[PDB]
């Protein structure tokens, strides 16, 4: 529960094809806030799930979702869904008993994540 | 993980659509198996999801289906997913990752199902 039991605050996760978001998401949550995009060994916080077309059509992405909250927001974790891109229609049906932030929010559903992460944080000693 | 942990060997998860269909596959395996169809206070060593198109569509059953796989199958559990009356291309993309039955196999994919169910039971005291 202690901040610094990880070394980052919030890893981006997503497929190849939004690098770019990714990596403005990142920078956004950063301006204090530790991120990074998601990798094999990585390890932080909170975790923010980037779905889009891309993702969601990706297999390891669809399986890198489900282990993202498989063994996390239970309660004790911390997994942030951002649907961007997508029409509501095709959203994961799952996700309608689920914490997530819409892309069509403010700053591209950025702000609301970030608040998201921030308020996370806070429980931590 | 005494085989009498739990008082159910295996629970049928399935929508509405398939209350039938989950009938016969609950039939099949007590013929031993002590199984039943799944249930808010249902408690089982092993839960067999019938993964079909009503399925896929309703937001609940996604939801117990992340849930199911949340806490379970990560090697020290027991879920079993079933895709009955869907086409391949249309499963579930994070299942290429992990195991399943398909129900174009023998006896509807009941029989490794069944089969799967006891290779679980043994590994338990």
């Amino acid at each position: 529960s202690s901040r610094w039991s990880k070394d980052y605050d919030v890893c981006v996760c997503h497929s190849e094809e939004n690098l770019v978001a990714a990596q403005d998401l990142v920078s956004y949550l950063e301006g204090a806030i530790v991120s990074e995009l998601c990798q094999a060994l990585s390890s932080s916080h909170c975790r923010v799930l980037l779905i889009t077309p891309g993702f969601l059509q990706d297999p390891w992405c669809k399986y890198q979702m489900l282990q993202a909250l498989t063994e996390a927001p239970g309660a004790e974790g911390c997994t942030i869904p951002l649907l961007s891109g997508l029409s509501r229609a095709a959203y994961p049906p799952e996700l309608r008993f689920m914490y997530y932030v819409d892309g069509r929010g403010p700053d591209g559903g950025f702000r609301q994540v970030k608040e998201a992460v921030m308020r996370y944080l806070q429980t931590l000693s």
